Formats: structure tokens, sequence, C-alpha cells
């Protein structure tokens, strides 16, 4: 590209994989958002929790491939994988996965800074730290918290629990 | 000083113990407040609920220094110990802990009243009966009234109760 | 914790220490604050001036100490020590008092930037950059100007200047 | 009278002596105020200052008066001296001037106190800690204040910080 | 030109040699702002003045640029000179090389009038007489005034007079 300057063929395609994994959180928390929309499990304020993280995985996605052309870097989209799961349990269940995989995106990120660091390419850490890295703790945190209070509430009286957590934290 | 009138050096060291003890009682409730906002304890309102007696104990300590300065006394500071404990348990072991502490603060209070009331001072016993009496009651009311919210929800499901309070009350 | 994901134990303990020396620099500020507002002193936009810096200190602590439970470290209080000073002196003195606290916890700041970079933890980098570093430099650019403004006044009618430095800078 | 109880002839006739006194610190500051205002002097702001003590001592007058009324008790109103000089001299010794009078209003509230819980007259005692002495030694604290600047622009060039002081404190 | 009509090319050159004159002034007083905005000056309304000054000069050469294509003159630009000092001393010697430096440009502005008078340009007179002329007489007295003011405050405490003006005048 006539614009492209400092920027890596290896970042280039690192962010290609980036938007990839994002789009695959996103696909993976629309499952669990309509997973909780079954009339079987009719939990609303989960199914609200996960549809509103598919958006935000969504709104990263776009986000990189906005700071891909500024760069002069070209998308390139591969396959999405469908989500690991079809059913995906309780709510304890649903929320361990869902902090599995904001870990793995978390690790991909910090991998990609490290690569930036490594060619020294500031615009990019710069923008990982500016719109992704305190977004993914804040959310870790948040889903951690979750995951506490699910823990709490599942005593003996698991169903209670699950309902409780949903009318009154989500 | 030009201004000290009816301040004896007994009260004045007295009020520069009784600034330690709140600047101590403050620093005990941020230890608590940030232990309820660990991801593996995760209770907001509790979280909150000793926040804001840190900022309480924080500004009954720095009524104290102006006080001692109308008063023509001079403030000196020791060293300011850490809390008693590093993880304080349960919310029912924290509003314990908290009891004990605002019960030693009101017999911190009782004692320097009846200081001044042994040196004719009622400068000061005004002021102790304006702005720290009736509130370290009230506060010790409604901690003995969380106490008691709190006892009544262990019965045998202690978790979903932890949470209830929480939610419901705090 | 469940959430920790490249936090070392070196870097949790440095904010820890990071903690206690912002809650040591709020507790100095203190002292300076109430010392301005001693009758015999009397200089009241001095004492605005430190009492508004003991609340900055504060908050800077209570920052990293969210920051601490965000990443899933776990915060460990100590004692504060007390002031350096029971006294301050003239307002040259104790802007001199303070412009030696705030190169010191510039350069805690620092040092722990420098911790995190050796251990690739870009959001600890970010989260000084962004909340901490560029704070100090103005901060200690302020207080420079204060000082050269301070010393400009003293001449050969130290009393004089320093009232006019109160009354029509702070 | 058929509405007096618990109201001793001393505290009576101490409350008629304190109305004496009251008003004439009144009268005192009346004298201060009209000697600021003289074309030789023309300190604007010292003037002010004194006629806004004139008001407040002649306001605590009618206060007291009012009170000897709830209780029972009769005025009776003494001579009233003229104040003690015609000429008030510098900013400086009227401001001396002044805390020496009101050391000595603050001594005769403490002393009808006193004389108060001698005779277990509670509503009396209440009466002087709720509009009395903490705005007595409020004000005590600020001439103090006054004093200490007046005091720090005095140096070689006295005139300039008469000046000074009535222009930017008053 | 289609559009030249009774525009000398002395005029032209000259306008072009002014707008130089315009844009070096712009950067002294740059250079004049940033100095005294230095922790080891912090003059900050010396600072503003300047600084205003500066952005002053620029639109008067942008002025002159839009009039040079509205007459159907070529804009030819120059190197720019550096300031003739790199640190300029007390504000008075900073406003004595500030009088120094407008009455330079006045001159320069006044040759151009002669010159268009010489050539029969009455546009040009016009325009400066409009725009230019006025504005640095009142300048010019601005400056002078300024300067009697400073002269009067260096008395024997030159740092204390230093802060007044900045103070309260500037
Ligand atoms: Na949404
Ligand atoms: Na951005
Ligand atoms: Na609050
Ligand atoms: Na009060
Ligand atoms: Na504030
Ligand atoms: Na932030
Ligand atoms: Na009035
Ligand atoms: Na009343
Ligand atoms: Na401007
Ligand atoms: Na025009």
């Amino acid at each position: 590209s006539q614009i492209r300057q400092n920027y890596s063929t290896e970042v280039e395609a690192a962010v290609n994989r980036l938007v990839n994994l994002y789009l695959r959180a996103s696909y993976t928390y629309l499952s669990l958002g309509f997973y909780f929309d079954r009339d079987d499990v009719a939990l609303e304020g989960v199914c609200h929790f996960f549809r509103e993280l598919a958006e935000e995985k969504r709104e990263g996605a776009e986000r990189l491939l906005k700071m891909q052309n500024q760069r002069g870097g070209r998308a390139l989209f591969q396959d999405l994988q469908k989500p690991s799961q079809d059913e995906w349990g309780t709510t304890l269940d649903a929320m361990k996965a869902a902090i599995v995989l904001e870990k793995s995106l978390n690790q991909a990120l910090l991998d990609l800074h490290a690569l930036g660091s490594a060619q020294a390419d500031p615009h990019l850490c710069d923008f990982l730290e500016s719109h992704f890295l305190d977004e993914e703790v804040k959310l870790i945190k948040k889903m951690g918290d979750h995951l506490t209070n699910i823990q709490r509430l599942v005593g003996s009286q698991a169903g209670l629990g699950e309902y409780l957590f949903e009318r009154l934290t989500l």
C-alpha cells in the first residue's frame, strides 16, 4: 500500500487471525444467548448477558478490521468454526465456558501485543492497550465475580439459586 | 497559643490519640471494602457499605483535627497500625469485626467526654455530643440490625443467605 | 485466582508497596494541610493546596487497589509510617518537601513500569501511563512553578511575599 | 413567675451581667468600626469587620434577654461603660484589643456554664453550648489567624502591609 | 494574472518581505511565550501575553497573503530566521525586546505605505490603514504602558515587582 509504514506482514496476519477469533467468540455468544431463551431453559437475564457479549465481540472484530485498513493491511476472512457446544448446561457451566473463551481472547491479545513489541510497532501496541486489554481485564473480573456468586448459590437448592441469580444480578 | 483558652494538655493529647484511632478505623474499613471486591468474594453491596464507612471515619478524623486547631492545640500524628486481619471471612464475620471496632471508638469518645467533663471543658463536651456520640449510637444500631438479619439468614443455606442479604439489604 | 492471567507475583507485591507509598503521601499531605491551618501559621490557600493533594493521593491508592483486584492479585496492607516532620516551616520549606515526595512517588511509578515491561505486562504498563505518569509530571511541573514564584517573593520581605503568594496564586 | 422552674437567682443575675458585657462589647466594636472610617485612617475592610462584630454582639445580648424571659427571669439593665479607648491605633493594635475582648466574653460564658452546672440547670448549659461557645471559639480562631497575617505583614513596610491586609483579606 | 491591475512588481515583492517579517515576529513571540512557561521562570500571564501576540502576527501574515492573491500577486516564501535570543531575561527585558520588534514591524508598514503612495496604489494604502497601522499604534502604546508599570515596580524588590505585575496586570 501507498500508506503502509512500519506495519509488518507478521502483524497483518496476526490481526486477521484475531478478527477470526473475535468473530468466532461473537458466534459462541449468539449460541449461548439463544440457548438461555429456550422454553425449557428460560433465563432471560442470562440470554441478555450473552447476547450483549455477542455484540461486543462483533464490534471488536470491526474495530480490528478498521485498523487493518488504516495501516494498509488487507483483511482476509476465513471460515468461522461453529461453537464448541450445541447445549450449554447450567448458568454455571455457561459462565465457566465464557471465562475460558475470554481468557483465550486475552492470551491472543497479549500475544499480538508481544509481536508488536518485537516488531517495534507502537501504534499497534497503543491500539490494543486503548481498546482491548483493559476491556478484557474488566470483563474477566465481572465474569469471575459472577462465577463466585453462582457458586455460592448452588448449595443444596440449585434451581432456586439459578433463578435468584438471574433475577437479582442479571 | 494566643487563642488557647480552657483547653488542657490532657484533652489536647487525647484528641490526638482519637484522631489516630479514627484514621486506624478508616484504614480497617478500606481493607474490609477491598476484601469484598475480591473476585472470589464478590459482594458489591458489602464492599460499598465498608467503603462508605472508611470515608465517614476519615471525615471524623478531619473534624477532630479542625477542632484541635480551633482550640489552639497542636496536631501530632503517629504511625497508623495496619488492620487486624488481611482476610475478613464471611459478611457475618466482617460485621462482627465492624461492631467490635465501632464499640471501641464509642468507648474512646465516652472516655474523652469524661475527661472533658473532669476538666470543665464544655466546648469539647458539646463538640462530641454534636458531631460524634449520636452518629456512633445510630451506626452501632444499624450494625446490630444488620448483624441480626445476617444471622437469621444463615440457617442451613449460608451462601444463599449471604447473597440475599447483599442483594436485598445492602 | 480464577481470573489471574499474566500477572506476576513481583508486580502484585510492588503494587501493594505502591499503595503503601500513596497512602503515606496522603498522610503527609494531611499533616501539611493542618499545619497551615494553625492559628500561628494561618495560610488558608496553602492548607487547601495540601488538603487537595491528600485527597488525590488517597484516590491514587484506591485506584491501585481496584486494579489489584481486577487482576486477581491480593491487597496486603502494612503499617503506615507517620510523616517525616511534625511542623513544616515556611511555605517554601513545605513546597520543597512536597516536590521531594512527589519525585519519590514518580520514581516508584517508573520502577513499577520497568518491572512491568520486564514481565511483559502491558495492561500494567497502560494502567500506569493512563492514570499516573502524566498526572505526576503535571503535578511536579506545577510545584516547580510554585517553588520559583515563592523563591522570587522572598527577597528581603519574606512575610510579605508569603502572604502575597497565598493570596494571589493559591 | 408562674413559669419559672429550675432557674436560680444566681443564674438570673449572671445572665443580666452577661447581657451588659455583650452590649459593652457591641459598643466597643461600634467605636472600632467608626475609627477605621476616619478620613485619616481610611481602612474600609477593617471598619466593616468591626461593624459586623458590633451587630453580632448586639444579637447575642438580644438572645440572652429572650432566654431570660423564656425562663421567667427579669431583665435588669445597667449603665453601659464607654469603650476603653477613643482611638485604636493600627489594625494590629485593634485586632489585639478585639481578641482580649473576645477572650473576656468567652471566660464569662465559661463561668456562666460552670454556674449552671453547679445549679444543675441543663437548659442554661445547652443554650450556651448551642448558641455561644462554639461561635466564640470560631471567632477567636479567626482573629488569631488575622492577627498572624497582620504580624507577618509588618516587616519593614508597615503601611504597605496594612493596606494589603485590608485589601486582600478583609 | 488576468485579474492584476494597478499592482506593481515592487509592491508585490515588498508584501512578500512583510509576510516574512510577520512570520518571523510570530516565531519570536512563540519563543518568548514558552520561555515564560519554563518551570524556572513560571510567569503564566507573561506566557499568555506573548502567545496571544504570536497568534496575532500569524494572522497578520495570513491577511497579507490573502491580499496578495486578491491583487494577483504571487506569494513567495523564504526561510524563517530563528529568534534573536534563546532565553529572554526578565519580563522587563522581554517587553523591551517586544517593543523593539513592534517598532520594526511598524517601520516596515510605513515603508510599504510610502511605496504604495509612490506607486499610486490606493487599495494597498487603504488595506494597510484599515488592518495594520492603527493596530500597531494601539499595541505599541499598550507595550509602552506595560513597560512603564514594570519599571516602576523594580525599585529595590525586583522579584516582588515582577510577580505583582504578572498577577495584577497580565
Ligand atoms: Na446492546
Ligand atoms: Na481509538
Ligand atoms: Na461516599
Ligand atoms: Na459544629
Ligand atoms: Na476536593
Ligand atoms: Na482506566
Ligand atoms: Na450585617
Ligand atoms: Na435555640
Ligand atoms: Na487566542
Ligand atoms: Na478588509
